[PDB]
Parts: structure tokens; C-alpha cells; sequence
């Protein structure tokens, strides 16, 4: 039967799409298997590729700070991954065939974890999860900052799209919006 350990083993040696040829390390994701909050980013950047870990660049440091200061959580208490788990060449966006190849890993991670909340960081992860939900995706600007109920198996999962933290690094206005969004995520997390 499936497990997060099995998914990690498969990802680390995966050659299911052409992205494998460009990587230093695949990035399977990390965190608590019973996380109430699951964060899903786009694809690994350069530092993520180097470390084999999600959100470790400057952007990841900001994410960590927001999780700590606004949500009141350590990274070990949440689960963090990416819709595509290898760094696209020259940091381009992932192709549709790459998302198709890799996203079953994310499906399997969600299946196992069944978080209360999935926070989709950026337009690619948001569009992907919306496609799985059957929810209409317009743009990240139009859908961010709202909760969407995803009836999934026996449970309800709250999907909360926001901007990717890298977008907030050098943009004070967008960072305040991201912070406000994390405040809303906090309220959702603590409310029965
Ligand atoms: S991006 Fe995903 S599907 Fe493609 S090689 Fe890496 S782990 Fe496999």
C-alpha cells in the first residue's frame, strides 16, 4: 500500500518526465503526515534543487516566517510540497505534460494526508487543485484570498489560494496582502 515514504523513494529516482535530466535533487516534499495544513507551491527553484527540499530560498525563508509568526506553527507541523517536483530548465514554468506526469505524486500525498486546509501558493498549484476540484479557474489575482470547499472522499478540504511568496519578496504591497491571507488561513485553521 501507499505511503509518503514510498512517494519520496519514487520521486527521488523518478525519470517519468524530461525534467529529470536537469536536476541535482528531486524535491518530494516534507513535513507532518497528519498535517492539518498542506502548502503546495509551483516547481522547485535553484536552492530547492540544490537541497532537495521545498521552499528554502529567500522565498522559503519568508514562507517560514509567515508560518511561524502568523499561523503560529513550525515547519515540522505542516506539510510542504510542489505540484511539480523537479526544477524546470532555466526556471521556466512547467509544461502541461510535466504537470501531467508529476501531479499523481501530489494526488497521492493529498490522499494520504487529507489535510484540513490546502494552501496553494501561486497560479500553477492553484490552477491544478482547482482542476481536481472541478472549480473554475480564472486567474490567481481573481481567486486568491478566498476559501473554497473541496468535498473529497469522506471529508471536506478547504482550499485557500494565495500569491507565491517569491512574488512578495520585493513588493511590500503584495507582501501585506500575502500576510493578510495568512491571517485568514489562521482563522480557518483554528475554527472548528
Ligand atoms: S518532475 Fe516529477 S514526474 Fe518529472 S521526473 Fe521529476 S519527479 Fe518525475
Amino acid at each position: 500500500m501507499d505511503s509518503l515514504e514510498k512517494i519520496k523513494e519514487e520521486v527521488i529516482s523518478c525519470k517519468k518526465c524530461k525534467l529529470w535530466q536537469f536536476r541535482t535533487n528531486a524535491v518530494p516534499g516534507e513535513g507532518y503526515p497528519k498535517a492539518e495544513i498542506m502548502f503546495v507551491g509551483e516547481a522547485p527553484g535553484e536552492n530547492e534543487d540544490k537541497e532537495g527540499r521545498p521552499f528554502v530560498g529567500a522565498a522559503g525563508k519568508l514562507l517560514t516566517q509567515m508560518i511561524k509568526e502568523i499561523l503560529g506553527l513550525e515547519r515540522d507541523q505542516v506539510f510542504i510540497t510542489n505540484v511539480v517536483k523537479c526544477r524546470p530548465p532555466n526556471n521556466r514554468d512547467p509544461e502541461e505534460d510535466e504537470i501531467t506526469a508529476c501531479s499523481p505524486y501530489l494526488d497521492r500525498q493529498i490522499d494520504i494526508i487529507m489535510p484540513k486546509i490546502i494552501v496553494t501558493l501561486g497560479r500553477h498549484s492553484t490552477k491544478y487543485i482547482f482542476s481536481k476540484m472541478g472549480e473554475n479557474f480564472s486567474s490567481i489575482t481573481k481567486v486568491r484570498g478566498k476559501s473554497y470547499v473541496w468535498k473529497y472522499k469522506e471529508k471536506e478540504i478547504i482550499v485557500f489560494p494565495t500569491y507565491h511568496p517569491a512574488a512578495a519578496l520585493y513588493n511590500p504591497n503584495l507582501r501585506k496582502i500575502l500576510e493578510e491571507d495568512f491571517k485568514k488561513i489562521r482563522e480557518l485553521a483554528i475554527t472548528p
